[PDB]
């Protein structure tokens, strides 16, 4: 089938693989991040991936309705919207920044190739020699003083950055327009958009290999520092990175499953999609970390102190690589066009899911002449208004609050744990596996059943508990200690997402009559579709 290609340009391959995984690996240390990544991909990632797709095919519906199997826990679906909504709030910003770089690519030279553009600190040198710890590369200067214009901290937002604001306006109007038409990338264009990224990456990787000091970068990427394994930071980062790269809990995998036919091979679908996501993430890791090793061997700073540890690494490693290509501006335009394509396809599927969920929720009395178009326009405008607080000088910090705490962190752990609990335990993991076998013919290995029943909830609960017990305040670029109210806002996002389940459960219990026993029994009775 081509369902893999359909997801490859959808809720799967994108910035979460090319932009996020590299900087998460860098922030947690190179080698030590892979082991929890692999373990949770085997135990948490692939199993919930297959769970979402299988449940989507089974229920023949997406977003909220799929939880008709356990209507009492239908609030989980609600949470998905909030989570994906938060993605739509900040994901686009990466695109915006990427778009800005693309706008700056179409020049006879490159703005970040050198620093003589009157937006750089005096401590910037284009070439490095044998003062010490007092020099910054032009690429990081451009990233932190033209795209971001980074302020002192979250306490002082500063002056709104107009250039990135027009770039974000262009991204949002483009999303509005080409989501209004609903292109869905057609059927033959997808082919190109599924093979254009890798080509570029491959080229970059080749260049990345042929550099002095790239071997050090690759070794640091692969060989792990076992001391960091005890830290819960790497475990929470790996679990959330997998649950984000797969769009687990965002209510897009479920719709993608619903699009498939009933007599489908969803088990191999999930396995192949997961392998593609992990392979693209590993390839992007190679591309980023070879460049990081090159900059470590060039500047002289340690490999862990080369570039930004926050979300800026993808904008400090990838552009740098481009500057080493023969015809730099053409390759900058090509790579950032690739990045724009990935981010755009992901944003299209996410916004489509959110809008369809909202439209299904709203009653008939709320119908408008252009209800779909007006709803999409209002969502885009509201998200742009929220992002107005993230393009400001002290805007990058807000982005981190929207990245670490919102649609990631303990939010995705909570969502995945409750998904596994409601399906494997409340609904019956054995019965669900029997239903999947009826759908698909054969029987998957019992490893999936063990992952659903015990392994995945246990791993998620353990990561959450060991992070909370040894809680460390979120620090951006290992320099800025977030104040109490910054963590308060981050936890406000997190609890806004994670309250959807318990509040909805409580409201359903109040609405039901009699004692809690028969109320739970009646509200957990599945509501099957017509075809079942
Ligand atoms: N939206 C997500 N949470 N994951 C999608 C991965 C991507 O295409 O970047
Ligand atoms: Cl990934
Ligand atoms: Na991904």
């Amino acid at each position: 089938q081509m369902d893999f290609i359909m997801s490859c340009v959808g809720f799967a391959v994108g910035l979460g693989n090319v932009w996020r995984f590299p900087y998460l690996c860098y922030k947690n240390g190179g080698g030590v991040f892979l082991i929890p990544y692999v373990l949770i991909a085997l135990v948490g990632g692939i199993p919930i991936f297959f769970l979402e797709i299988s449940l989507g095919q089974f229920m023949k519906a997406g977003s909220i309705n799929v939880w008709n199997i356990c209507p009492l826990f239908k609030g989980l679906g609600y949470a998905s919207m909030v989570i994906v909504f938060y993605c739509n709030t900040y994901y686009i910003m990466v695109l915006a920044w990427g778009f800005y770089y693309l706008v700056k690519s179409f020049t006879t030279t490159l703005p970040w190739a050198t620093c003589g553009h009157t937006w750089n600190t005096p401590d910037c040198v284009e070439i490095f020699r044998h003062q010490l710890a007092d020099r910054r590369s032009p690429v990081i200067e451009f990233w932190e003083n033209k795209v971001l214009r980074l302020s002192g901290g979250l306490e002082v937002p500063g002056a709104l950055n107009w250039e990135v604001t027009l770039c974000l306006l262009a991204c949002w109007v483009l999303v509005y327009f080409c989501v209004w038409k609903g292109v869905k990338s057609t059927g033959k264009i997808v082919y190109f958009t599924a093979t254009f990224p890798y080509v570029v990456l491959v080229v970059l990787l080749v260049r990345g290999v042929l550099l002095p000091g790239a071997l050090d970068g690759i070794i640091y990427y692969l060989k792990p520092d076992w001391s960091k394994l005890g830290s819960p930071q790497v475990w929470i980062d790996a679990g959330t990175q997998i649950f984000f790269s797969y769009a687990i809990g965002l209510g897009a995998l479920t719709a993608l499953g619903s699009y498939n036919r009933f007599n489908n091979n969803c088990y191999k679908d999930a396995i192949i999609l997961a392998l593609i996501n992990s392979g693209t993430s590993f390839f992007a890791g190679f591309v980023v970390f070879s460049i990081l090793g090159f900059m470590a061997a060039e500047q002289g700073v340690h490999i862990s102190k080369v570039a930004e540890s926050g979300p800026g690494l993808a904008f400090i490693a990838y552009p740098r690589a481009v500057t080493l290509m023969p015809v730099a501006p053409l390759w900058a335009a090509l790579f950032f066009f690739m990045l724009l394509l990935l981010g755009l396809d992901s944003q299209f599927v996410g916004v489509e899911g959110f809008i369809t969920g909202l439209l299904d929720l709203l009653p008939a009395s709320y119908y408008f002449r252009f209800q779909r178009e007006i709803s999409v326009a209002l969502c885009c405008a509201l998200c742009f208004v929220i992002d107005l607080s993230m393009v400001t000088d002290g805007g990058m910090y807000v982005f981190q609050l929207f990245d670490y705490y919102s649609a990631s962190g303990t939010t995705l752990l909570w969502q995945a744990f409750w998904e596994c609990v409601v399906v494997a335990w409340v609904y019956g993991a054995d019965r669900f596996m029997d239903d999947i076998a009826c759908m698909i013919g054969y029987r998957p290995c019992p490893w999936m059943k063990w992952c659903w029943s015990f392994f995945t909830p246990l791993v998620c609960m353990g990561i959450f508990i060991f992070n909370v017990v040894y809680y460390e305040p979120l620090v951006y670029n290992n320099t800025y200690v977030y104040p109490w109210w910054g963590e308060a806002m981050g936890w406000a996002f997190a609890l806004s997402s994670m309250l959807c389940v318990p509040l909805h459960l409580l409201g359903c219990l109040l609405r039901a009559k009699g004692t809690m026993a028969e109320r739970w029994q009646h509200l957990t009775q599945p509501i099957w579709g017509l075809h079942h």
